[PDB]
């Protein structure tokens, strides 16, 4: 059922307010399915038929199904996605006290659209690092309830509001979380300490640092007269993580299947744990002999880089090429850009397109208007052929994005077919 | 305590997506409390101690509680508010069919902030006028389900989105409600016919015209670390309708109490339907003898004109006068403006300020900055002394506004004291 | 003594006018301390307790102390800095003869602030490549004495000078080094030939090419009423090279310690010998077995990326976030940017912050104002966890920068503690 898949997506989104939580949610499903967690510090002893996963920074995840045939001779079938989404992150000395409020200073992470973050019931989640019994450790928190808001200024006090103004992030985006009594101090670290106790039963000696993201408490939901759509934060790109996961868990065949979901894509993938890092490469090498084996394996592999595409928006149709306007619910989009903003080529495109035909999934094509500006990055790190595809969406980088409610099922089906395909060379 | 009043506010907002629904929700409460509906076409026979309400256009409502002393000799204690809120309304020939979608053309009603309407799960409600069995009639509909969305354009296709642009309402605000099959015709009036059957069991011969408002399906909610806040559409001015109602229904004493909630305030009033139409005057005259009575009664009356004020916003604090920055949860604000943008005067202010003190409710003062730019309308109709007050809020005319969670109780308390107050200035 | 450390810094800066000289100065201290130079062309035979260093391009240096425990099981403790600083470099056909002067045409290297280069007594140093007895070779030169000046134009001939104008580098930055007699030719290569003889006793057959940087002859100096400050060119980032070196040479414990100081950071680190090159990676791999060993080692390692931070400047305080304005002499700054302009995360931040606490060194936090723009690069090359820290400074990329005179000692102490720390996983 599309309906079961879509509900599964809504659940996953709800459990995944930050890249740490997305990674943990992926890990829980994998383990329930029998996948064994490996640690990058240990020597591994994997084998044919094994089901494994590994993480790095608790925010990037690689899932591995080793097939019957070795990667050396049959290659890997890889699906790539990303765990991060543009949002607001709490600063390290964040307490702002003004006009009787307590606010938290925020950085903008990734290319967020600012306006939609206003007038939303926000909570806060992510990683907290602390010392307990002279031991340094980390946990995830999620306050869950709506503790914050970034309100708009009344139109009465900003009469040209609808003219547009340059929203200044330093000044306009700090959320209000509380009011302070006369002479009441404010200690955010103390609030985190309370949350650690409440959520984990832990008392910290001291809260040191954290990576906390504001997020919307409004769950994702089906929308539309005929339930055509799905609305929710983080569709870019938890939509693809979830699809890629369902495809891996249900895939037939006995190929070598990889699900790589990396952090830091919204920011250029350049970290210890991003796609422009050697995470993927160092995991794959561990599944092969030394020498030429990795190079040979990779030239028999294909990466399907799954990241949301732009549907043609009816109130802004002129932002698309008239020949390449994807329809929501018209299936996955093959993304082409010969300037290598996407890595797709005629062979990767052709293979995917054929795969969609054999699976009876509709398929679409996108290029940008020629007067407008992980695929290329991972191709360039490990050298693997890549097709960039995505489900068509609107309002990418909003706090609440829109996709087609038929498209997840289309994508799970074709990814399932990819992962089961014994042929690529 | 009044988690009770707040939950009742949340419930009332949910049942009141349009002015028509707000009027119906007010009426259902008043009837539950014993108030009898009069009709403006009939001669009335009212009496001492009687509890009455009347409507006009099904969108404005006046509730009347007649005390023991005649209006002539003890005046009226009036509380004024309004039933309308800025929003988006369906055009009369609305169907727009483009890039495989069905959209509905919309007018902007009142001074709406455009941006917040984007990326929200919208439903649709209001009055439908139709012919059934040869006769003309009206019903309210509320689809309830989230059938519509106005999505943002991806930041990738609008890269200076955050620098601001002038949102064009004709082009960017039509909501998407569906996708159409190739050759599939779109008929909105037919969709209304189905909603009429579904919601009222009525089948129409022909659906003629309607006044339908899009609205947000996310309910109002308490927000903030210590539940300091309430967030929701239509606080302006359903917050005051609800407060006034509660005060009227619970007030002690013996006085002649009026609750006047008019439509069309957000567009200057100036319909048949108020507040500088003659609805209020024509109802009040009917409670008195002919002659000098109305004029005498009105000179012994006071109107407390309740409409939301602007709290000082900490991310935009220079938009207030530093001496006149109301705090959420700081209590009702007395609104002062010498150019009669508010009708408050030293006597109506002083009396209200005194009422708050005796009720132990905190009270605040607002004037605008002297370099920046309902009470006056109704004082100027009828001639009544007026104090303009309001609970302090943020983001007024957004789709989701913010108030203090303590302020509703504060307001109900003082309005109750006003209604029970045997003398005035 | 802070005083001995600071004098050591002043000496090191004086000996290090170019990245080649910085590298040579580091190498001389290391050798005096018993570190043995390895050559990247040779097979290495290193062992526990060994003290080694290697260079690449004579401008990047890696210093290695092998501990008792193998890197495989205890990881590396790495401190990263850079040998290069923004400056002016002589062009390859540089002789400009105009109005009786001889000038040298210059490129701007890195993001130099132009104005401060004017009206300074400059000398010239760096690498010269030549042929002597049919053999190609390189030496360093340093003219030492003040042979050049870039004078300002008199304010009298540029009366709006203080209004600001766009200093054109091609036209305004060539330094004057001499006056030419009527019909005297000018041969810069010949001058270099003389300098080779004078400085090294070498006669070249022909001077081919060179990488020569102008530099300030004014030594670094303590400044301030209470000697609070240190002023000098190249604090960014010879300040960190020097600190990192002192910490390595004095470190207790028996961990695996690395000091990586790379060239070309001011320009994006993208060279044979920069941090975006494989220098570091290829050295570290040589200290480990083949296979998974390097990956495992790296996931037990931590990089402390030490590069100067911005103190809050009292004449420009609004360029900082009010909550994150580091004080000179307030200790090292932990640099955070969730967009990965720094690689620090809650774990690397927390570990460093704790390390400062156990060492009794004050520690500070920096993020940028949210409306403003080697760590991430090396994390992304080798995959290592990284904390970006820096001593707070002013006037970065001037010819004369300012730091706190207490801060070097603070940084040496904490780096010493890092290098001696047996725990990170
Ligand atoms: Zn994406
Ligand atoms: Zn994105
Ligand atoms: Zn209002
Ligand atoms: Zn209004
Ligand atoms: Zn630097
Ligand atoms: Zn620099």
């Amino acid at each position: 059922m599309r309906a079961e898949l879509n509900q599964g997506l809504i659940d996953f989104l709800k459990a995944s307010p930050t890249p740490f939580h997305a990674t943990a949610s992926l890990a829980r499903r994998l383990e329930a399915a029998g996948y064994r967690r490996l640690d990058e510090r240990d020597a591994w002893h994997t084998e044919t038929g094994g089901r494994y996963y590994v993480t790095r920074n608790d925010s990037s995840l690689i899932a591995i199904r080793l097939g019957r045939r070795s990667p050396l001779e049959s290659g890997f079938r890889l699906v790539g996605a990303h765990t991060d989404s543009p949002c607001l992150r709490v600063k390290p000395n964040p307490e702002i006290a003004r006009n009787g409020f307590l606010q938290l200073g925020v950085e903008v992470y990734g290319g967020a659209l600012f306006a939609p973050w206003f007038d939303r019931d926000l909570s806060l989640a992510g990683r907290v690092t602390f010392r307990a019994n002279g031991k340094l450790e980390s946990r995830l928190v999620d306050f869950r309830k709506a503790i914050a808001v970034i309100p708009n200024l009344a139109i009465h006090l900003n009469r040209a509001a609808n003219e547009g103004w340059p929203i200044n992030a330093q000044n306009e985006l700090p959320p209000i979380i509380a009011q302070l009594a006369p002479g009441e101090a404010a200690d955010f670290r103390l609030l985190l300490d309370e949350q650690l106790l409440r959520e984990h039963g832990i008392t910290a000696d001291v809260v040191l640092d954290y990576e906390l993201s504001f997020y919307d408490t409004q769950s994702a939901a089906v929308v539309g007269l005929n339930d055509e759509f799905i609305a929710g934060a983080r569709l870019d790109n938890l939509l693809s993580c979830h699809a890629g996961l369902e495809a891996l868990l249900n895939a037939e065949g006995d190929e070598n299947c990889i699900l790589v979901c990396t952090d830091h894509e919204e920011v250029g993938s350049c970290s210890h744990c991003g796609a422009d890092g050697p995470f993927l490469e160092q995991v794959l090498r561990r599944l092969l002999p030394e020498g030429d084996a990795f190079s040979r394996a990779i030239q028999r592999s294909l990466l399907v880089s799954a990241d949301n595409a732009h549907g043609v928006h009816p109130n802004y149709a002129d932002r698309h090429d008239a020949n390449h306007g994807p329809a929501l619910n018209g299936g996955p989009v093959i993304k082409i850009n010969s300037n290598q903003r996407y890595a797709t080529n005629s062979e990767t495109a052709g293979f995917f397109r054929h795969l969609c035909q054999d699976s009876e999934v509709p398929v679409q094509s996108f290029v940008t208007r020629s007067d407008m500006g992980i695929g290329p990055i991972t191709a360039s790190q490990v050298g693997v052929r890549t097709v960039d595809i995505g489900l068509p969406t609107f309002a990418m980088h909003s706090i609440r994005e829109l996709a087609g409610s038929h498209d997840l099922a289309h994508l799970v089906k074709v990814l399932g077919a990819f992962y089961a395909s014994s042929e690529l060379p």
